[PDB]
């Protein structure tokens, strides 16, 4: 079926939970043996969210190459994403090592450091120009260059230096700051505006390594971001845009990381975002 009228048919019939449970039943199951080794326990935020072995990002280290991060490679859309958990106190150096090694231009953050009165990720970037951060375990230096605070999101320019080679690179930090502590946004308009700002920066384009995107577990809000982006790109590329099937795209993405889209409300919000986004494109 088309998307907008399939949408109204699920709303009128109140069957979002049943649709979402079908997706959970059909989703791929692949091994995640490296994630579950005992030496990696303090590298995982949640015991039930792990990268598959076949698609995990490897650190370029011979001691321990493990990080909780997955490469989502969308063949028809010609787009790639790295989805990862919010960094932990003992993995902030690994996180920036990955950004460096994978040649990423942009980092997309969809959570606040504290939500619901608890810490959802480490404070992993510097908040003042004159107070830079050094990650001694991976030999990287990170400096805040500029910050632009808007009503729904903040964009930061950062300098990452590899202290071993003295090479430097400019990284863009795109921070969506207004996702509610509970539920999903009422309108997709600010989320879509944010997605378009990431696109306009070049951070999603083939002349760079894959964008790094995260929330707390790296599957819920993060899944919504890449699902909406890929569906809109396919609607622009195909002769028949009404052939794009958001449930089929989500199942394709779940071949590369488990659990993408965590609730039926996140599934409905993803439909809403693609539907409204397709009107603005034209
Ligand atoms: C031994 O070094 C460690 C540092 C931090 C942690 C974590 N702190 C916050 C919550 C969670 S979940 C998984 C690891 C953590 C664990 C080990």
């Amino acid at each position: 079926m088309e998307m907008e009228k399939e949408f109204e048919q699920i709303d009128k019939s109140g069957s979002w939970a049943a649709i979402y449970q079908d997706i959970r039943h059909e989703a791929s199951d692949f091994p995640s043996r490296v994630a579950k080794l005992p030496k990696n326990k303090n590298r995982n935020r949640y015991r039930d969210v792990s990268p598959f072995d076949h698609s995990r990002i490897k650190l370029h280290q011979e001691d321990n190459d493990y990080i909780n991060a997955s490469l989502i490679k969308m063949e028809e859309a010609q787009r790639s994403y790295i989805l990862t958990q919010g960094p932990l106190p003992n993995t902030v150096g690994h996180f920036w090592e990955m950004v460096w090694e994978q040649k990423s231009r942009g980092v997309v953050m969809l959570n606040r450091v504290m939500e619901k009165g608890s810490l959802k990720c480490a404070q992993y970037w510097p908040q003042k120009e004159e107070k830079e951060m050094i990650f001694e375990d991976t030999n990287l230096k990170l400096t805040l260059i500029s910050e632009d605070i808007k009503s729904y999101y903040t964009v930061r320019q950062l300098e990452l230096e590899n202290l071993t080679t003295q090479e430097t690179r400019e990284i863009l930090h795109f921070h969506y700051t207004t996702w509610p502590d509970f539920g999903v946004p009422e309108s997709p308009a600010s989320f879509l505006n944010f997605l378009f700002k990431v696109r306009e920066s070049g951070s999603l384009s083939p002349e760079h390594g894959p964008v790094v995107v995260h929330c707390s577990a790296g599957i819920g809000r993060s899944g919504t971001f890449c699902l909406a982006d890929t569906c809109l790109l396919l609607m622009d590329k195909r002769k028949d845009p009404s052939s794009v099937d958001i449930k089929k795209v989500l199942l394709e993405m779940r071949k590369f990381r488990m659990g993408l889209i965590q609730t039926a409300d996140q599934l409905r919000f993803s439909y809403l975002a693609v539907i409204e986004g397709a009107k603005f494109i034209m």
